[PDB]
């Protein structure tokens, strides 16, 4: 149990099935796959209601999911080798990319006539 103050006003989505990331290397793909459960199933997003663009959102989502996942463990007895971080950066992006797109679509149906 931890004081999640450094987020403060974020939202934590549902868990989801692992992205398959086509890294372009054969060995990376399997390396991720072999230990893939060591990376999270969820991501932390601010509400899309006060964001703009996708790249900068993608950035700060990574920089909070990875921040938590690399601290909530390195407060117990964990560390993250850079290779873990490369794998995790792609998965953590690929989850929060769909997270934003889904909540974007919710807000854009609002823009329609909903």
């Amino acid at each position: 149990g931890s004081v999640v103050g450094g987020l403060g006003g974020y939202m934590l989505g549902s868990a989801m099935s692992r992205p398959m990331i086509h890294f372009g290397n054969d060995w990376e793909d399997r390396y991720y796959r072999e230990n893939m459960y060591r990376y999270p199933n969820q991501v932390y997003y601010r509400p899309v209601d006060q964001y703009s663009n996708q790249n900068n959102f993608v950035h700060d989502c990574v920089n909070i999911t990875i921040k938590q996942h690399t601290v909530t463990t390195t407060t117990k007895g964990e560390n993250f080798t850079e290779t873990d971080v490369k794998m995790m950066e792609r998965v953590v992006e690929q989850m929060c990319v769909t997270q934003y797109q889904k909540e974007s679509q919710a807000y854009y149906d609002g823009r329609r006539s909903s």
